[PDB]
């Protein structure tokens, strides 16, 4: 069965300018982000999910439960909220993010040893690929 749990170390992140810009993600903070290289350190316990996408600057932290909706407080990236729903979809993780942005939301899946994520929002699509790694880093 599809498990996401393990570090995953970014390999490429496409189109991620456009995607923060569309999700009005400040000026200063984008020139930022745009030299991170965010990593993914994921537990899949059960249909409980965490998801820490963590960078040298900032991390993002999701802690929630697959196909319950829950209020998603984006602190850190946009500062919005949205009332959000991962679900999933076979071998794939869908998540719906409702809120002030239309078509925002993501999908998460696994080929062999690479985490892909595709974030989409207003149109636009970033598309990240990471590779599952052993080596341990301090929490
Ligand atoms: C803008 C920005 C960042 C963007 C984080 C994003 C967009 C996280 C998306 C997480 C998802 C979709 C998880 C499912 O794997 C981080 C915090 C890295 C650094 C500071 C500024």
């Amino acid at each position: 069965p599809v498990d996401f749990t393990g570090y995953w170390k970014m390999l490429v992140n496409e189109n991620f300018e456009e995607y923060l810009r569309a999700l009005d993600v400040n000026v200063a903070l984008r020139k930022i982000a745009n030299l991170l290289k965010p990593d993914k350190e994921i537990v899949q316990d059960g249909d409980h999910m965490i998801i820490r996408t963590l960078s040298t600057f900032r991390n993002y932290i999701m802690d929630f439960q697959v196909g319950k909706e829950f209020e998603e407080d984006l602190t850190g990236i946009d500062d919005r909220k949205c009332m959000t729903t991962v679900s999933w979809d076979g071998d794939k993780l869908q998540c719906v993010q409702k809120g002030e942005k239309e078509g925002r939301g993501w999908t998460q899946w696994i080929e062999g040893d690479e985490l892909h994520l595709e974030m989409r929002v207003e149109g636009v699509v970033c598309k990240q690929v990471f590779k599952k790694v052993q080596h341990h880093h301090h929490h």
